[PDB]
């Protein structure tokens, strides 16, 4: 319930794909009748002009005046500078478009642009799971608190973002926290996204079964779940196989970050089949070593996560005691809020913290 | 030349191995006749008592009084809390020793304990290469400045530390920035340290040649370099082979950090044979992708690193221009200062920044 009673309004935008959807956020709520305009990608001045119209449209129907505007944008881009690079799906963008400063001029207030993965992790760090986990620890009587979060979206791609005690890990090339291009475990010549995405689910089921028909991951989930007819053993492998690679990637990524992992996105509907194999892999890899990964979504598992091996040690010579837990542990949890909510909140809160 | 004229004194300690060597640092200089006492590891109270004696010894022969004391310590440990875990080479340490607070009581001033890898990266970030690189960029007329550093020591092990714009990446289990336990490329069932260490150099040369005699990496370097007699082709492979794995690890590690890499340690004497294959691997992996790794130690290479594809873009509608460089690039450099100096400085500067 963070920021639930805040009066400050941030205008936002969803450039997910095909067109622009402009909105506004006050408190945690969406308080603007959305405005849909097309993104005339072929004419820089045309869509750049729609953006102005889109935001002007919203602004005109607000109670108070807006304090800023932030949104996620396709990229690659120099996000901090707010200037976007050569996007494939936007031909009028080759060269470098100073989108951030442009809007900042036409509206005066500051604008913040970031990529999906970043806003998702940020959202979960300050609004989603990270706070829930930390209180649930204190509530469980543990002295341990986690400040580092690696959020990853399983969907069209294998996006991700990294937050270090509130500070979004941007990277020196605006490319911090990438996990999609790590080396693939079962396909050394390719990247992990090739086995961790909607493609991989669809592709594997097609291979494991003899069905060459177009199936959606939901349909595949239904086949594995026993509702829809098909090759159940194959429908499962489709998700297990993804878990295995995701796990391998997450394992080596989290080794550097050393924090909790949040997973979300479209494919998160198949927690049931992904998480087990994923966790099995993470614990096989950090087992070579002194580090356990717990299923933060099951009670029994979270219980051992909370307490670990906590004790008190006496300060030699003194009568004082100090807290200590030699048990190094990590965890994985799926977003309860949903990637869409966390991303929007991420944009909202990021705005408010960086005014 | 950072802190060269600072009057503030920090007492330090080298618990490298076998015994304790106490010293003190003022400005950048070592201003204390070192004091060597044994580490009576078998008796907690005995060596814990030597530490007190060791520091008391130094303190008594200083001009002004000391402002703090920091040093690196073996671990695993809760470094931030200053309490050390069950060390293998210290039997009187099983349970959890609140070493930090102990000294903090007997001396009043604050004490900071960290692991080698961390202090090394910190040292290089504020004292070593990172500042040299950034000025050399400005001097070259580039607008780009790097704030994220991944420092790794090639030696007895494959240690490492990560600094994000001045903030040491500690991790939630005091295990941030580990790269030693990543998966090994050519030996999937083992960790990378197994192929990146003094062992791997010695081991490979023994395998590639038929020489079962004990050779030191220096001797092996001399064989590859043509001075010492032996199997030159094998002596090279010994170092190339290490470069390959180090590169693979560095590649996937730096993908999350997105900053410059500093290498140091004992084996750094063989830059000549390691760096080329190492860089070749990093550019093969981030090539699957939009990201180049440059040899920051060669002039021609650094030149292209500095300029990249820098331009100015006009803010649409305005008469103003904004800087932009779509060229995402990274680099690798060997420590000019030496791991020993950077580590000591890291301890010194870390102390002064966290008073």
């Amino acid at each position: 319930m963070m920021y639930t009673n805040d009066n400050r309004i941030v205008m936002t935008l969803d450039a997910g794909g095909t067109n622009f959807v402009f909105s506004a956020i006050q408190g945690g709520k969406e308080i603007a009748d959305p405005v849909v305009l097309p993104a005339c990608a072929d004419c820089l001045d045309k869509c750049l002009g729609n953006l102005v119209e889109g935001f002007k449209a919203i602004q005109a129907g607000l109670p108070e005046a807006p304090v800023a505007i932030s949104f996620a944008f396709p990229g690659p881009a120099d996000y901090q500078a707010g200037i976007i690079g050569d996007l494939p799906n936007f031909p009028s963008f080759r060269g470098g478009v100073a989108l951030g400063p442009f809007l900042e001029d036409i509206f005066g207030i500051p604008v913040f642009i970031n990529n999906d993965g970043s806003l998702f992790a940020y959202g979960e760090a300050l609004t989603g799971v990270l706070p829930e986990i930390n209180r649930r620890l204190r509530e469980a009587g543990s002295t341990k608190r986690y400040k580092n979060l690696l959020g990853v979206t399983l969907g069209t791609g294998f996006g991700a973002g990294v937050v270090i005690d509130g500070e979004l890990l941007r990277g020196d090339n605006a490319a911090g926290g990438y996990v999609w291009c790590l080396r693939n475990k079962k396909y050394p010549e390719y990247i992990v996204e090739e086995s961790v995405s909607i493609r991989a689910v669809m592709r594997v089921y097609a291979e494991r079964s003899g069905d060459a028909g177009a199936r959606t991951p939901k349909e595949i989930f239904e086949i594995a779940e026993g509702i829809r007819p098909g090759n159940r053993e194959a429908a499962i492998a489709a998700f297990e196989e993804l878990g295995e690679m995701a796990g391998d990637a997450l394992a080596s990524a989290i080794t550097l970050i050393d924090g909790l992992i949040v997973i979300g996105g479209g494919l998160s509907g198949a927690s049931k089949y992904i998480l087990p194999v994923l966790l099995k892999e993470m614990n096989a890899q950090t087992g070579m070593m002194q580090k356990e990964v717990y299923d933060l979504d099951e009670e029994k598992s979270f219980a051992g996560f909370a307490r670990g091996e906590a004790v008190e040690v006496l300060v030699p010579g003194t009568n004082r005691k100090v807290g200590y837990d030699p048990c190094k542990r990590i965890g994985v949890t799926f977003s309860k809020q949903g990637a869409n909510r966390s991303i929007a909140m991420g944009a909202y809160v990021f705005a408010l913290n960086h005014l």
